């Protein structure tokens, strides 16, 4: 009948005077012979069959000043009918909001008092909202938070509800959603920059982790096999990653959960130990490997400035990476030197044959190494080519040109010299890769890349239009040379016209306006217009435009160079065999007396700011030993 | 000096110049073919109030208010 519609309408408005009047009519209807059973008929009349929404869920979606009064009446009505368990735990049946219950709605509506009594009434604190809206494919048609009431309050900045939920005995903190994400994973995905979120996720992450007091939650891996620590690097959450990597728990009874430990401290001078169990090249997938080879984020250079990450790269740079980088340069420098000499001093012997074979063998080594390096990198976006694989191609292109030249050399084709020259020009141009390692040269090189893309490529496109646009125009009004003089005008054809204009732009040759033009005034008018457009306008503006880009890049070029250099460190470390890996960090340290040994990196810092009392140290003696 | 003063506002100027092209192209369209409008009539108010509205989705983790001034209870688009 119309009773169900009236109940929903009165519930939504927020009126309790007629709410009881509608309920007592339903109680009268219960006396009627349902012929099946009492509870099922009452639930069917009190719920919407199309979507599964109940009157209690209707009230929470329609928060009113009298909503709290409605909730108690509805719960009491259900309790008297012995249907309280199946009523408060009802969820939507449609796939759009499947798994959403009354407790989830109350938490979203920020009704702490209403949610408090629902839990005491028997609400399911482990319900999973596996609906399509709660797991959207994009960031506009839904909101992902972990599909659980514990995570919903955590992601909505509701610490009071989180504390109430955690204190509940039936709450499953380590519960996993459809993606396999735990509570910590959901916070990492939800977490954003400080300008967007008021660091509430970081505080919520600490509160939930301390309540659990175990490493099971932190070491849990989702369906993608990523820990919450690894997920922060995968999604580029620098704020969360910074907290986790440098994490100190001052309070006792729980200290193994920390990732940062101070073994000793004496006044302002103190040494800190950063955990590296899951942040190192030893493991298969780690934070350091992800934060360098990631292509879906644009804040890798900011993420490499963290205390453990920055020092870890520096320590391994000066051990093996520095020597290998110099060794690689020497082999490549001799590769181009030998290649240049044999090509320059080519015929137009028995003692120098070893050098010639070196170029052919080393070209194969570069071709094979770059062939697999690009293959495993999986470049998809155009920016990734110029920001992560530009030197992986030009080295490969230069290497295969030498191989191609050798292939054409043994045949009857004379085009081997053309490919050989291209290898020389590209090979010496590839030397700018080795500018990294040095801060001055490395920051200079990354400045070139931004200048080329932002300004040089943009400038060249407009210049060519003017160069070719005036090239056809100038060559158009050129009369045929007389039978006596066959070189009457230098702008004889389109190719000649462009060459003269190109020399004009670079200030070469002499400007002879006495061409064989039927309209000398018009011919000179276009020449002066070309000079103003190119020599005065385009050439001069390029210098001014780059100065704007130089200012914007110089404040961040240092981080970019370290990001580019850090990529080289990981590549060199992978080239190392199974053995020779004795260049790791400090060995096992007894961080906790409960057989807790972790590989840690020692960092010493001095700060004359807080002047605290050191009561959270590992070793009483400050002197290193 | 001029590049610095313009680069902070050249993006808006380009959109202003581009927006002029959009209106000119739209005027070139005939009476028909105008099926590329925005979202259709939406019941904003129950008193027979239907308006052509543009849907914009925004995310803001700042105020954390209680939503009691919405049009549809179901958040999922339909
Ligand atoms: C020179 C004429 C070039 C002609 C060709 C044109 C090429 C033009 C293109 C680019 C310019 C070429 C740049 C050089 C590239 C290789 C060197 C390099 O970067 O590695 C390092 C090897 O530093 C050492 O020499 C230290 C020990 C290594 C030698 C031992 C090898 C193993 C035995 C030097 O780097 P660094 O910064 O001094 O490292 C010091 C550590 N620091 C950063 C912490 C301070
Ligand atoms: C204390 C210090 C101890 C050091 C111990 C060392 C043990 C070494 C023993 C074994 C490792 C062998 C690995 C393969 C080497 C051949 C591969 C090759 O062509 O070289 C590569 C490097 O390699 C070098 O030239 C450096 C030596 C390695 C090529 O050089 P690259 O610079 O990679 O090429 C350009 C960079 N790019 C990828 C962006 C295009
Ligand atoms: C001349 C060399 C003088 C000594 C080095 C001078 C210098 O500042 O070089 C710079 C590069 O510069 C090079 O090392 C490349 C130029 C040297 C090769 C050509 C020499 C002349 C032939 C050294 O750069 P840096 O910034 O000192 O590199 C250390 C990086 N760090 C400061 C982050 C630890
Ligand atoms: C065009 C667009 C180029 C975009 C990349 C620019 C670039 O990397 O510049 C670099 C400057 O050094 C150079 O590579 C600039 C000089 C290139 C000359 C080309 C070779 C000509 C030789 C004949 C050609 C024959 C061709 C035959 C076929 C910048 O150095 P980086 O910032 O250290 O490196 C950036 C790339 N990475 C981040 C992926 C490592
Ligand atoms: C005669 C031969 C000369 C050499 C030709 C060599 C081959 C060249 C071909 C291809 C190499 C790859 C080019 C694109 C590189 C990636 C994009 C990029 O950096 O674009 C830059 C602009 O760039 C332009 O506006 C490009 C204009 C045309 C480029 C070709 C010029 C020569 C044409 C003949 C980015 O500029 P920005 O200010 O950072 O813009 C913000 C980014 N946004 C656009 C995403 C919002
Ligand atoms: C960046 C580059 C990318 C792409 C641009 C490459 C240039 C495009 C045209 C190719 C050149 C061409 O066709 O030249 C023709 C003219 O043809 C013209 O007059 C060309 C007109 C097209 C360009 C006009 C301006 C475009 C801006 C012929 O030129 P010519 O000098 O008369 O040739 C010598 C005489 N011969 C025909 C006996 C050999
Ligand atoms: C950075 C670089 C800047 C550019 C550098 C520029 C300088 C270098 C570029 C070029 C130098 C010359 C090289 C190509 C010469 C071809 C011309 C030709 O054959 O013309 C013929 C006439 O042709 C006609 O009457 C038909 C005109 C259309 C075809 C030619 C123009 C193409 C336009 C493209 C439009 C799209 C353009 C898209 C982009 C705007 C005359 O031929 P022929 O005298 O009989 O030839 C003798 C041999 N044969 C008898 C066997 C045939
Ligand atoms: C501010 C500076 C910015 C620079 C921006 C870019 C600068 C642009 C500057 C252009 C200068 C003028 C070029 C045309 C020269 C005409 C003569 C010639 O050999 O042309 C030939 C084409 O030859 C080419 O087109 C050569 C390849 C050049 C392509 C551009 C490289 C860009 C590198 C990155 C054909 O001439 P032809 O009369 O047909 O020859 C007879 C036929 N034959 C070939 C069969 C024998
Ligand atoms: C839209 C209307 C706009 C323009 C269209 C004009 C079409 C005129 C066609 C015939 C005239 C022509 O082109 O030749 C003239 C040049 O012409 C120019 O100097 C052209 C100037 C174009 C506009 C310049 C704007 C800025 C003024 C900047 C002022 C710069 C200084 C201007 C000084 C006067 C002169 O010809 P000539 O070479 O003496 O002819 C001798 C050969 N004959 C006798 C066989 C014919
Ligand atoms: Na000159």
């Amino acid at each position: 009948r119309r009773l169900k519609k009236r109940i929903f309408a009165a519930v939504s408005e927020g009126c309790v005077e007629e709410l009881v009047e509608l309920l007592v009519e339903l109680q009268e209807l219960c006396r009627r012979r349902h012929d099946e059973d009492v509870p099922d008929f009452l639930m069917h009349k009190l719920t919407a069959s199309d979507t599964g929404k109940t009157c209690l869920m209707k009230a929470l979606l329609n928060i009113n000043p009298n909503t709290k009064e409605i909730v108690r009446i509805l719960l009491a009505f259900a309790e008297e009918n012995d249907i309280l368990g199946r009523f408060i735990n009802a969820e939507y049946t449609e796939e759009a909001y499947e798994g959403q219950t009354a407790l989830n709605i109350a938490i979203e509506r920020r009704q702490g008092d209403i949610a408090a009594l629902l839990i005491a009434a028997g609400a399911d604190v482990n319900a999973h909202a596996k609906g399509a809206f709660f797991n959207p494919k994009y960031q506009h048609e839904g909101f992902y938070f972990g599909e659980t009431p514990l995570a919903l309050a955590a992601c909505t900045n509701q610490p009071e509800i989180v504390q109430l939920l955690m204190e509940h005995e039936q709450t499953d903190i380590t519960s996993r959603d459809s993606r396999g994400n735990n509570i910590l994973h959901a916070l990492v995905t939800v977490a954003e920059d400080f300008k967007t979120q008021n660091d509430f996720v970081k505080r919520m992450y600490d509160m939930i982790l301390l309540r659990s007091g175990n490493w099971e939650l932190e070491t849990t891996r989702n369906n993608d096999g990523l820990t919450p620590l690894q997920l922060a690097a995968k999604m580029g959450k620098a704020e969360i990653l910074k907290y986790i990597l440098s994490r100190e728990i001052k309070e006792k009874r729980l200290r193994s959960l920390s990732r940062k430990f101070t073994d000793w401290a004496y006044g302002p001078v103190s040494s800190s130990l950063y955990d590296l169990t899951n942040v190192d090249t030893t493991t298969d997938n780690s934070v350091l490997e992800i934060t360098v080879y990631n292509t879906n984020i644009d804040n890798r250079h900011e993420m490499l400035t963290l205390e453990p990450l920055h020092t870890l790269l520096h320590m391994k740079w000066k051990k093996f990476a520095k020597h290998m980088f110099f060794l690689s340069f020497c082999f490549y420098f001799f590769y181009n030197i030998t290649l240049t000499l044999v090509s320059y001093y080519r015929p137009r012997g028995w003692l120098q044959l070893l050098g010639r074979m070196f170029v052919l063998i080393w070209a194969m080594c570069i071709s094979v190494k770059e062939g697999i390096a690009i293959f495993l990198l999986r470049p998809s976006d155009l920016q990734s080519i110029l920001s992560d694989a530009w030197f992986h191609f030009v080295f490969f292109i230069q290497a295969v040109l030498v191989i191609l030249s050798v292939f054409l050399y043994l045949f009857a084709y004379k085009e081997y010299l053309a490919c050989l020259v291209l290898a020389m020009a590209l090979g010496w141009a590839n030397m700018l890769y080795y500018t990294r390692g040095f801060q001055s040269m490395g920051m200079y090189s990354v400045m070139i890349q931004k200048v080329i893309l932002h300004d040089v490529l943009k400038f060249l496109f407009v210049y060519i239009v003017f160069l070719l646009g005036f090239g056809v125009a100038l060559a158009s009004l050129i009369e045929k040379c007389p039978k006596d003089n066959k070189d009457c005008s230098s702008y004889g054809s389109f190719s000649d016209a462009v060459l003269e204009l190109f020399k004009l732009t670079i200030g070469l040759g002499d400007l002879n306006i006495q061409q064989n033009s039927k309209y000398p005034i018009l011919f000179l008018f276009l020449l002066i217009t070309y000079v103003i457009l190119t020599f005065v306008l385009l050439l001069n503006m390029l210098i001014a435009l780059m100065g704007e880009t130089v200012e914007n890049v110089s404040k961040e070029s240092e981080r970019i160079w370290r990001l580019q250099r850090a990529r080289t460190i990981l590549e060199f470390e992978k080239m190392l065999p199974e053995w020779l890996r004795s260049r790791f960090r400090m060995g096992e340290l007894c961080k906790v007396a409960e057989d807790d040994f972790r590989l840690c990196l020692r960092i010493n810092e001095v700060k004359w700011t807080e002047w605290k009392t050191h009561v959270s140290f590992l070793n009483e003696d400050p002197g290193p030993v």
